[PDB]
């Protein structure tokens, strides 16, 4: 293992120093490198149990077993005397910059994964380029650096969710003694969008500054991988050039799908357009039943919108269906209409968007229900939320030899390596991985450390917690109840559950027995918690800490022995006792 | 162990059935007991690794080793034939009700611990009485069943905190696009108190119904333990009688202290009076620096109050002092005034409370600073928050033989047993234990199960998480940084930390680099997390789940391997990297 590790580490590191913490010669090299502004990885052999074995293996590359040893791009450069020789002769700059390639790393895609990977790689002296380009939506929407989450995903969706939550805060404030005339209070969509877009603008700028401050080259250019080490770039002026890189990270993400019906591309919008929409959507139809569809429907209804969701089959396919039903029931009871078992056939235009006075157009949506009844209703805005897909050319990928699956996603090893050994894929294009921002960031930063700092830690994609930011939020970590029963059998599954009522909801006259949580446990494995599920306010804050306990193998007894914090929603997890097998109601007084 | 356990279990259980899950004779006894409405504990010997040993030990009490075996108050009553004989002869009711004592359990105190203990004991057929009496405050305030938390603690404090948070929600709503004229919005104290008191009233009633539905006797009476098994009760009419009990649970809690200065008792109030105060406090002085003092000052300031806190030395003594400073700094920057290194000398009355128009009086407070300067300022309300103390007669406790410490709290074994072996103490009077509602409830329910259902599980009082519901909340679990350094030495402690900014605060134009979290870790124990600390919104929701991971022995690597939920405040715990030893700033972009 030690020999294989050392060979890979030496081959891939841009600039790396083998050192010991107590080694004055090591300190002298560190001081020279720091004076010369040369960034590098450092491995302290006296902080590794196999450090003595590593020292002996180093002689296979350098012919010495002493520290310090400095390497550049797979070549031993010297001990302390040799490094100080290069410095004193003004040779050291030329040596640490010598490469077959323009860059140690080229990241194609400046989103959650690619910016994380690029910034982290640059810290170890990898000469890094990040390419980002935002192909416009069909109506011409575009945005700045930072990817889906920053511009058209997690950040603006959660801000618009917060504007929706503040609706309920205005209602609650009267019950808690605040004197306000709600009959005279309205929401202004464009004022909210201006706020959200000013924050996004601060992130676009922040990322450009962060790349500049890490000596990363940012190119606003479309990248195409044309051979293992060569990236063709096309700038805004349609000027084409080629740059070369040692390691390549594909981090190009996905874009919204459209249904293949007349009028969809011409008259509908997607989440890409919604978060900067210059006009209030008005009476809205959301087609789809993903977390995006329900999140978007939810905040638009809480901002005073007339909202309908058109659902082909079920809500939140792949999530726990009991929890998905409760999420949708809350929405239907709080102002969202559902056209269930219904699909669209055509969108017709009745009015064009007013691009001068910022008002929506008008659309006729024709569809049909499974019962044979026609759907025909006017909406001001139609939002498709029917899935996202990667944008890689299947032909070009095959030419370079990067394997894709039938969905067009990249087939990777558990260390993000593609079938082209210097090329890696992270984030939403990595086939089979949870499509989440913190996953892409951990994958990118951990990969950068393996490539350029001799790290071994892999990303753990198991039991990744999530939250759906519907009007009543849904947090989960681990298996759905149905998936646990399919895997282990009904006889080996115990489910503990309870309704609960936030204290905040009492004086506000909100519902009893609507917030709900459950633990899905394995009887034969000491009642191991396989799945945790919570429907309630602040569900992401609730869920996150339990994700650490589940990663560690938490059992029901671990939950029971922990004392609650009172008064909280989360403390209910520490006192669950009603099982589903008992048939006793989970409702509470 | 098995023999000692069985003897204690048989001696203390009111009604207990030794059974096996697959035992038709056992089912017949269960069916008779259920028909006769006889509640009991059940131990299924085939669900215990030492069940076969227990069966053999049972013959020391019953002369048989078969199941079922039924016991009442330490006496073997019969196998299946004998129990059906008693039933068929109408003798079984008289047998299961025969005792030397009126009650199996008398709980003195109907608060967090005592109601938890009493309800749980009654489930196993313990004939239970709960005594509760609320001695009026000096101004005559009293309230109903449920104890400090329900009436004058956690429940109303967190509701008034929520009313305060909704102030900030009104401010935030304008930035998120809501059109409201804040210059015309005011708070009505009495409307909020009416809401809070209607919820408390629903809990007072709920508890009385819950005790009735568990066949618990509720006496609104002051109890005094006059011998190990005899409780003298004094009813509202000053009528005195004696009831007897097998087990006694002392669960009498604490009441606020007053400083020994002129005017304090006559003109000041405490948290006991604040939560039902019929008039707005108006310009308020809070004397003290406990979590109660700061929680109360905090919500009164957010409800438009002119509030000053008079601090003798430090804030939140016994909490992490870095975190206490940040808590107080946030308050001082958001409308709370602090009179630091100051003590009161006298309260003089300037105006009497208007009990007809619900307005406060007026008070002159005279005190002094450590620098020798006089304090002399008028306030409408003066709230003392200078500590709480138990109310047990030191003389009577000595007469029965219940040992108290120098603070008047009860000295208990790790199973809540006092120096009088049938008498137990739970909750705030249990010397050395965290004074928290969920602690009292877990202690009471776990004790009831040991007394009456043969349970062995003890309450774990280690690493109990807390939250201070100041305007910016502070959640913690485990050691303060200073206490970790005192225990293990500075060289063995590593502290990871970061500022952070809630996404909710961006568009709302709230502060960068004010919310803050840290992990206090032990270097020599695999970077074991000794203490977790977070200052930010929803800090109780954030902290609770990590308390399970800390109970399980979480390390920094456990935190790092877990993936964040985005966008949340809690996810910052999964990506901490800045150490205090590095000297690198914890501020973030
Ligand atoms: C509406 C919505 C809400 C979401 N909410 C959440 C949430 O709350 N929490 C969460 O964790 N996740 C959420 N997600 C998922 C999250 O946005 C993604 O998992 C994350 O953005 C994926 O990051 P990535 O680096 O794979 O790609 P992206 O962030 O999509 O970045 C890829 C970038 O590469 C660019 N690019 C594409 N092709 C090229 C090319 N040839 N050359 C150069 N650049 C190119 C793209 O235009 C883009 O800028 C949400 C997604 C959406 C759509
Ligand atoms: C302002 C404030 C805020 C708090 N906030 C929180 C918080 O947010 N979270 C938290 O976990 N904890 C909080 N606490 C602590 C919590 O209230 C206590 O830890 C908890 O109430 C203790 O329960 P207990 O059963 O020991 O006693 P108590 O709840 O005090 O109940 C004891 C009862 O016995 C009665 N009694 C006394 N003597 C006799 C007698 N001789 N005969 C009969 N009855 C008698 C008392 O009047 C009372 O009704 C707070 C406390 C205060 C004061
Ligand atoms: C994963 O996407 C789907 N998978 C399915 C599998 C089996 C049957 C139907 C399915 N429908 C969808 C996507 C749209 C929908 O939820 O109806
Ligand atoms: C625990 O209560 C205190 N302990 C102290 C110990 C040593 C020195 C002073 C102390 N003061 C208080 C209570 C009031 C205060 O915080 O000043
Ligand atoms: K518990
Ligand atoms: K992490």
């Amino acid at each position: 293992g030690t020999s294989q590790w050392l060979r890979k580490t030496v081959d891939s590191a841009a600039v790396i120093l083998f050192s010991k913490t107590t080694c004055p010669y090591c300190k002298k090299v560190k001081d020279v490198l720091a004076e010369a502004k040369i960034k590098h990885a450092t491995i302290e052999l006296d902080q590794l149990s196999n450090g003595s074995a590593i020292q002996k293996c180093l002689a296979s590359f350098s012919k010495i077993e002493t520290v310090p040893q400095m390497f550049v791009r797979g070549k031993f450069i010297g001990d302390s005397q040799t490094v100080l020789k290069y410095y004193s002769n003004d040779e050291l700059a030329g040596i640490v910059n010598e490469s077959k390639y323009d860059y140690d790393l080229i990241v194609i895609g400046g989103g959650s994964g690619g910016l994380a990977a690029g910034k982290e790689a640059a810290k170890y002296g990898a000469k890094t380029a990040v390419l980002d380009y935002v192909e416009p939506t069909p109506i011409g929407t575009t945005w700045g650096l930072g990817g889906t989450c920053v511009n058209v995903g997690c950040i603006p969706k959660k801000l618009m969710h917060q504007a929706g939550l503040l609706s309920h805060a205005l209602e609650d404030a009267e019950h808690f003694g605040w004197s306000l005339d709600r009959s005279k209070i309205s929401h202004n969509w464009s004022t909210m969008v201006e706020g959200v877009q000013s924050h996004i603008g601060s992130l676009n700028w922040g990322y450009k500054v962060a790349l500049r401050d890490n000596q990363v080259t940012y190119l606003n250019a479309k990248g195409r991988l044309i051979s293992p080490h060569e990236v063709q770039i096309t700038d805004k002026n349609q000027k084409v050039s080629t740059i070369t890189g040692n390691k390549i990270i594909l981090a190009t993400g996905e874009r919204p799908k459209y249904p293949e019906i007349p009028g969809a591309v011409e008259y509908g919008i997607t989440s890409d357009d919604l978060f900067s929409l210059p006009y209030f959507p008005g009476k809205t139809l959301v087609i789809g039943a993903s977390y995006v569809a329900l999140e978007c429907a939810g905040f638009l209804a809480s901002l005073g919108g007339d909202v309908t969701v058109m659902v082909r089959s079920i809500l939140l396919r792949g999530f726990d269906q009991q929890m998905a039903e409760k999420v949708g029931d809350y929405m239907e009871n709080h102002g969202v209409k559902f056209a269930k078992l219904c699909v669209p056939d055509e969108i017709k235009q009745l009015k064009v968007v007013d691009t001068e006075n910022n008002k929506p157009g008008l659309l006729l949506v024709k569809g049909h229900y499974t019962d044979g009844k026609k759907f025909e209703e006017e909406f001001e805005t139609v939002i498709f939320a029917v899935g996202r897909e990667p944008q890689l050319s299947k032909v070009l990928c095959e030419t370079v030899g990067v394997k894709l699956d039938k969905n067009g996603r990249v087939v990777c090893t558990d260390d993000e390596q593609t079938t082209v050994s210097n090329v890696y894929a992270i984030g939403d294009i990595n086939a089979g991985k949870p499509q989440l921002t913190p996953v892409a960031i951990q994958a990118g930063r951990y990969l950068a450390r393996r490539l350029f700092a001799g790290a071994t830690e892999l990303t753990d994609y198991s039991n990744v917690a999530t939250t759906v930011f519907t009007p009543l939020e849904y947090g989960a970590c681990g298996l759905s109840e149905e998936d646990a029963i399919e895997k282990y059998g009904d006889k080996d599954i115990e489910v503990y559950h309870s309704n609960f009522k936030p204290l905040e909801w009492t004086v506000a006259h909100r519902e009893d027995n609507v917030c709900y949580m459950k633990l899905v446990c394995r009887k034969s494995d000491n009642m191991r918690v396989l799945g945790l599920h919570v429907l309630g306010p602040n569900a992401g804050e609730i869920t996150q800490g339990y994700a650490v306990a589940i990663k560690m193998g938490a059992t029901k007894a671990d939950f029971d022995r922990t004392i609650g914090i009172h008064p909280t929603c989360s403390e209910t997890f520490t006192t669950l006792h009603v099982t589903k097998k008992s048939g006793v109601s989970p409702i509470v007084s």
